[PDB]
């Protein structure tokens, strides 16, 4: 938790997003820093191909950092213990009007800095939805659920996106955390949640440059 | 909020559930008390027909009461709101193992005293799976999300049964609340949360005897 520590109060973090959403194909890079035992983050994300994309970025928003989360109580934090090796996270989106947004991403340090390679894949994103017509403003905040399970850490999401009129467009998602150390060289965490509020900062050139903020927080149920 | 209210500082209910789960019938009868403001409550269960049940009772257990939760802020009360009409829910929860349980609730007050009236379908649970097998150990706590659709006020919900052995078996739901009252004569409440955490205190005789408690509490994000 201190300056020697291979996670240490202020962390910086490169990404490389690559993929395709209803046949588009397009790639991001990121760079942002944060403080991961508070649970904080700000990254700056540019479309380098594709741009400017034909959907909503709001959908690629929680795939650009399992290492900034604050951990309190007795929650062991399955991903700090993972370095050196890192760790690996896979997951798919299922929107409520048909969009699925699958996900394989791998985190790794190297010389002190989070490298993160997202490789990603939408499908079947309704023509007139909300996400192919850009009619997004922002996802609300959510609580992530979490127990240990093949192999690694099971996460489920349900989470409300903002559309234009004042409505939402809800989705849901099962992640599988794997770390790149193996399960009897570090503390399995048990049932717990992870509050999430993943906030836009600023935007410019059809959400061609973004930037993120992120604070989340894994702990108990607020009902003693 | 006081004595002068519908809804006083403490109301009791009366429960008649109905239904079938994978083809069996069965009927339970409960009654309960508890102090709507505080969003605690306490029901004493008995399974009238079909007893003792061939499938784990905490199947129903989250079947069983929307008038007791705390309202925190800004939190106009859906259900508060809606007496002396009343309300009904309608439910479909869906477990990863294949089995479905829907439910249609009608909440109605009658002599200050709440009145509810559940009809119940569970089909498809796996003969071997721990529902069916009596191998379920009562519900982690959780935290639905709402947010008014439908005319009326649809809710969100990702539980953890936990299992024989250690493990969990996961299920999800999306609700409909639904007020007696037209949408003009109450306060819509805008997106929010409500923990819940539904605990076993009692069974007996092959669960045909079962006490159930219940703290609920609606609110915002603790992320601000
Ligand atoms: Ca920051
Ligand atoms: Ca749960």
């Amino acid at each position: 938790i201190h300056m020697n520590s291979l996670i240490k109060e202020n962390m910086r973090m490169m990404v490389v997003m690559e993929g395709s959403v209803n046949g588009y194909q397009f790639k991001c890079t990121g760079e942002g820093d944060g403080n991961p035992y508070m649970g904080t983050q700000t990254m700056r994300i540019k479309v380098v191909e594709g741009g400017p994309l034909p959907f909503a970025f709001d959908i690629l928003a929680t795939s650009f950092s399992k290492t900034f989360i604050k951990h309190t109580k007795g929650i062991p934090d399955f991903f700090k213990q993972s370095f050196p090796e890192g760790f690996t996270w896979e997951r798919v989106t299922r929107y409520e009007d048909g969009g699925v947004f699958t996900v394989m991403q791998d985190t790794s340090l190297e010389d002190g800095c989070l490298v993160y390679h997202a490789k990603v894949t939408g499908v079947n994103f309704p023509s007139n939805g909300a996400v192919m017509q850009k009619k997004t403003k922002g996802w609300e905040p959510n609580t992530e659920m979490l127990y240990p399970a093949d192999g690694g850490l099971r996460g489920y999401s349900q989470m409300a996106l903002n559309v234009d009129g004042g409505g939402y467009l809800s989705c849901s998602f099962e992640t599988t955390y794997r770390s790149k150390k193996t399960v009897e060289n570090f503390k399995m965490p048990g049932f717990h949640f992870v509050d999430h509020r993943l906030e836009r900062l600023e935007e410019s050139d059809k959400e061609m440059f973004v930037v993120q903020h992120e604070h989340a927080v894994a702990k108990f149920c607020d009902l003693p």
